[PDB]
């Protein structure tokens, strides 16, 4: 029996699919300013309404990423608990205005001292003295001078940041918390982020968040000062050498200003709006914000025999030398495979859904499972090679193909349990990646005749 | 609290048997994805206690496993072949016996079931994708159905005498529908 | 048992190697001026220098 | 209910709230707009001041 | 679609670039001899190549 | 890629040696009678011919 003169079924095979983005990067900072773990910016002005004392790290950070030719559409903050701030002017010479910003409960002030020749403990002392005799800020900051630094501790529940002015000196945060303990917590709140970079300057700090990052398909970016990143080739104790060691995949720089300005934003503001699909490499992009490395040549050579990026003039102008992690693989070829696997991996989950919505599901069949081979085709593999990232063409002298290659069984070669199961496996594919170019040889030559 | 049962009707009660579509995949608007460990939804997948998982932010079913092992859409294509073949005989035959020139047992007359049945049951699987069909070249195994029906001197005498044929024999390839994919992929810089 | 719709392995054949080089020549003086046993130059102006 | 019975008659269901959860962080899964994505249902929603 | 998409090229065209090429800010022209062509260049993917996605 | 590194011909061809020819620096031309060429030749590899390292 039938209860319509006419019947109509309609199905949609439109369905959207959740996909992953290589370009919001992540700063680990040390504040209390909000309750939540991640924030996401899209602009230095929006973190200065959040209380972000100028000059602080984050915003040092913020503002190189954005200062940048690629930089990224918007920048997310990490949290860990704040305890005190460390203002340290050991081993530091200073001739003029010391000025320090601090903001408390949004609102902003900054702290002047006249340096005359003064030694370090007298501005210290000095400091600390026009800190505590502010108005606006007894009972609610304090600053104790020692030695040649001045700590400063907020008064709880009040909020104090502070942050870099005029002068020669460095802030150092301690915090209740370690990286590797807080890390977890931020990943599972919110997953939307590629780059991994990180305030905590000592070691253990770094090769956790290495581990972390190589764990979960993350990329890690980090800056030293470490005089020993550039030491004799046998010196075997910085961090570099540590992580390639380990054959970690991160990638790091030695830089003088790491522990003043965090140029680790310049760095991801060079590729970061750079689709990978390019497989642009960091050889020759200018950093604004990095100071062009000072050294010998013997130096040289020996931060790059430790995979320890160096940022080198050259003609004038200031240019990166190379993208190496602490691998030895480009970082370009990891960007590239993430890249690839991820939008592999959705592009065929999402087809397959989109076929099971209108009923008429795949089927295991010699006239049905050729399809998977045209959406691989599309989608990645197709965009690789119109942008230049995957080398295609055929040669007719060394007769050497390019070509991708994609394999897939018939019905018949398939085990039998497998079809019971439902599972096909042995899909292989392959690629050919293209090389930019690094280095350049030419021959000259001058000649008066020819035979 | 809300009785799903009527959620999973409603993803394949339209759909006819002829099509062999899995429910591995097809949303069920009015369940809640499935939340729990990994350690359970292995627990779970063991006992053939199907599951709602959430994936790529949408809630998608799992798989269709009776308490026996075997794939529900098998279960139904069965019985709708078995009851789709026998429904399309005894008409055929009833049909033909409505005008006298019954059915005859006979070598020029019984090869008539062979189209009977390929009509109805067997053609509609095939164009709709249930049944399999097609010959491969390389590995030469063939695919398409098969019917195999004795001639008149095969029969045993008695039963001619009781006009009763017994050996009628089928073969068919239910198109497995594809659930789970592997793939290897490579970088390489050049090549010998 | 398996826990992924699609699975996908990818694998890098490119890492690189370390190579010798027949180029770059030396010279064992008798001084003190630098503590480590070798120091490279690319031009006499960074001899000079030290 | 509303978005229910849209569904189940082929109606389209057009809703606003105010609720402070609608932007709550990306755990929350306690505001009204959660319950509706979890359950597939086909329903217009929005989050505004004045819908109130 | 391939028959709305083009209408991109005559916006772009129009305001920024042809404002530019009337002021001199921005060059034009094709070299005869050397072969060179300077004129601005616009390229839009069709709709069959954009990925499904 | 063999489709971008002739690129460097045209690189070169430009500034000095295009500058050298014109400045009458750098010998040119064919000889017709003793079929000898003056004109300046550069080579450049294909993919195929560089070693894998």
């Amino acid at each position: 029996y039938q209860d319509k003169v006419v019947d109509v079924e309609v199905s949609l095979g439109t369905q959207p699919i959740d996909t992953v983005g290589f370009e919001t990067p992540m700063f680990l900072a040390m504040h209390g300013n909000f309750p939540e773990r991640i924030r996401f910016y899209v602009s230095t002005a929006g973190m200065v309404a959040d209380g972000f004392a100028v000059g602080s790290p984050a915003y040092q950070f913020a503002t190189n990423a954005f200062a940048g030719n690629f930089a990224p559409q918007r920048v997310a903050i990490g949290r860990m608990s704040i305890d005190s701030s460390k203002v340290d002017f050991t081993g530091t010479t200073n001739t003029e205005q010391v000025v320090v910003n601090i903001t408390l409960n949004k609102v902003v002030k900054a702290v002047k001292i006249n340096v005359l020749g003064n030694t370090p403990a007298q501005i210290a002392t000095a400091l600390a003295d026009a800190v505590t005799a502010d108005a606006d800020l007894t009972g609610k900051a304090t600053a104790v001078a020692t030695g040649t630094y001045v700590t400063v501790t907020a008064v709880s529940p009040n909020v104090v940041s502070v942050g870099k002015g005029a002068g020669v000196y460095k802030i150092v945060n301690e915090s209740s918390e370690t990286v590797a303990t807080v890390l977890p917590s931020v990943i599972a709140e919110n997953h939307n982020w590629y780059f991994l970079a990180t305030e905590a300057r000592s070691d253990a700090d770094i090769v956790a968040a290495a581990e972390f990052a190589k764990a979960n398909y993350k990329l890690h970016i980090y800056n030293s000062t470490d005089v020993d990143a550039y030491a004799p080739e046998n010196s075997a104790a910085s961090v570099f050498d540590t992580l390639k060691s380990l054959s970690y995949d991160s990638l790091g720089t030695s830089d003088a200003g790491a522990d003043v300005d965090f140029t680790e934003g310049s760095v991801i503001g060079a590729m970061a709006a750079n689709d990978p699909s390019y497989g642009d490499s960091l050889h020759l992009k200018t950093m604004p914000g990095m100071v062009p490395f000072a050294g010998s040549d013997t130096q040289r050579s020996n931060a790059w025999s430790r995979n320890a990026n160096i940022y080198r003039g050259l003609y004038g102008g200031g240019s990166y030398i190379e993208g190496k992690t602490s691998s030895g693989q480009y970082v370009d070829v990891i960007r590239f495979s993430h890249w690839v696997k991820f939008r592999m991996e959705e592009s065929v989950f999402a087809y397959m859904k989109r076929r099971s919505d209108m009923g008429l599901s795949m089927k295991m069949s010699d006239e049905d499972l050729p399809v998977l081979k045209s959406v691989l085709m599309n989608n990645p593999i197709n965009i690789g090679i119109r942008n230049g990232g995957i080398l295609t063409g055929y040669d007719t002298e060394n007769k050497v193909s390019y070509d991708p290659t994609i394999i897939i069984p018939k019905r018949a070669n398939i085990p039998t349990n497998d079809l019971a199961a439902r599972i096909l496996r042995d899909v292989k594919v392959e690629l050919v990646y293209n090389n930019s170019l690094h280095y350049v040889k030419i021959r000259a030559s001058v000649v008066l005749d020819r035979p």
